[PDB]
C-alpha cells in the first residue's frame, strides 16, 4: 500500500547555522550562473559523480554501452542470449530528456540487467543492484534511506522496487536520488528478450533497471549536505581527484 | 575562393591488404552493433575520448561548463567581462543533436574564447585554439591535415576558419574532425557580448570558437586507421588507460 523504510545509511549533518539551498551555494561559489549553467567546481563535480561511478560499475564487470538516446530495454528487441552468458549487466551513460530539481536535460548512468529463469535469479540481480547503488552513496558521504515501493497499489509493470531518497538539508527533507526495479518478463515479453535454456528452450527472460546516477539530484544533495558556515561546501574524498581540492572556497 | 593546405602532420599508414570500413571493424569485434550503438571497447574509446580532451583542455586552464542543450555564445548574452579577464576560455561537453558518420546525437566537446579588442587579440586566441587540436590529434597518433577555409566567398559569419581532416583508410579519404573560427564581433554585436577597456568603455568583444572533439569522426579515423590485419586494431597509447589494452581482440 505506501512505501516502507528498508534501511538507514549516514546521520543527518549538523550545523550551527541555517542551511542554505544549492541554488544560494552555487550563485555564491560562481558555479551555478543564469534555465541553468554549471561553472567550474560545479562542471568538475558533475563530470567527477559521472565517472566515479561509471568506473565504478566498469570494475564490477558491466559491460558498457552508449546509446543516441525505455532505451535499454530496447536495444536488446528480437535478441536471444545464451545461458551461459546470464545474467547480463549493462551500464550506459547517457543524457536524458523530461532549482536544477528539474531541468530538461541532464546526464544519467543507467544500470541494466538480463537474467535467467524466474523470480529467484531476477530478485538476487536486483539485491546486487540496489547493493551498489548504497555502495555508491555510501562512499560519497551522503545520508540516505532505502524505501520499499508498492506495486500492485497502482503502477504493475515491477514486481518488485526500491527507491532511494538522500537527505537535503537546504530543502529539509530527504528527496529521490535513485531507483531500481524488477520487471521481470514485462519488458522481455514486450519486446521479445529471449534467453536460450540448457534445453534448447527459448524463453522469456527477466529484465531489472536500476539508475546508477541521477546527477542533478546528487548535486543537490552533496551540496547542501556539505556546505559549511563560510559558504565553502567540503569536497567528499572520492570526487576530491577530480575536483583536485577538498574544498570550493569562490572566486575572488 | 578554395581550401588552402596549411599543414601535414602524420603518415599514412600502410597495409599489407586492403583496408576496411570502420563498420566492418566494428561488427568484427563486437563494439557495433544494430541505428547504432557502441559496446564494450568501442564505448571506452568514446568515453575515453571525451576524457582526454577534457582533461587536456582543463590543465590549459579552460574553465569548465555544462549546459541543457550557438548554446556557447548564447550564455554569455548580455554580459559584460572585465579587461583583466580576456581572454576568457571555456570548455563544454555535450550531447549534440542533429556508418556512425551521421548519428542524430552525438558527444561533443567544445572551446568557446571571448577577447580582448580586435583582430590582434582574435586570431592569436583562433591559432591557440587550433595548435591545442592539432596537439591532441598528433597525441593521438593520427595523420590528418589543416585547412584553410574561405570565408567571404559564401558564409561570411567569419573572418578567419581553419578546418582539420584526419586520414580515413577504410573510407580511403580526408573526413573532417575538428573545425575552428574567428567570428570576431558578430556574436558579441548579437549577443552583446561585452568587455570593459581599462578607460571605462564597453566594447563589443570578440568570439572565437572551435571543436575539441566530434568524437563519431574521430572513432572512425581510429578505427581505420590502426586496424590490423587479423581485425584488431591497435590502442593509440593516449587511450590504452581508459581501454585497459594495447589492442581490441574481439570475443570468443
Amino acid at each position: 500500500s505506501q512505501a516502507r523504510v528498508l534501511h538507514m545509511v549516514g546521520d543527518k549533518p549538523v550545523f550551527s547555522f541555517q542551511p542554505r539551498g544549492h541554488l544560494e551555494i552555487g550563485e555564491k561559489l560562481d558555479i551555478i550562473r543564469q534555465s541553468y549553467y554549471l561553472r567550474g567546481a560545479g562542471a568538475l563535480l558533475q563530470h567527477g559523480l559521472v565517472n566515479f561511478t561509471f568506473n565504478k560499475l566498469l570494475r564490477r564487470g558491466f559491460t558498457p554501452m552508449t546509446v543516441p538516446d525505455v532505451g535499454l530495454a530496447g536495444y536488446f528487441m528480437d535478441h536471444t542470449v545464451a545461458f551461459r552468458d546470464l545474467p547480463v549487466r549493462m551500464v550506459c551513460s547517457s543524457t536524458c530528456y523530461r532549482g536544477l530539481y528539474r531541468v530538461h536535460h541532464f546526464t544519467k548512468v543507467e544500470m541494466f540487467g538480463v537474467t535467467g529463469p524466474g523470480l529467484e535469479q531476477s530478485s538476487q540481480l536486483l539485491e546486487e543492484f540496489l547493493s551498489l547503488q548504497m555502495e555508491i552513496l555510501t562512499e560519497l558521504g551522503l545520508h540516505f534511506r532505502v524505501l520499499d515501493m508498492p506495486t500492485q497499489e497502482l503502477g504493475l509493470p515491477a514486481y518488485r522496487k526500491f527507491d532511494i531518497e538522500a537527505w537535503m538539508p537546504g530543502r529539509g527533507r530527504f528527496g529521490e536520488v535513485t531507483s531500481a526495479s524488477n520487471c521481470t518478463d514485462f519488458q522481455s515479453r514486450r519486446l521479445h528478450i529471449m534467453f536460450q535454456t540448457e534445453a534448447g528452450e527459448l524463453q522469456f527472460a527477466h529484465t531489472v533497471n536500476a539508475t546508477a546516477c541521477a546527477v542533478p539530484r546528487l548535486l543537490i544533495a552533496l551540496l547542501e549536505s556539505n556546505q559549511q558556515k563560510d559558504g565553502s561546501v567540503l569536497v567528499p574524498p572520492a570526487l576530491q581527484s577530480y575536483l583536485g581540492t577538498d574544498r570550493i572556497t569562490a572566486p575572488t
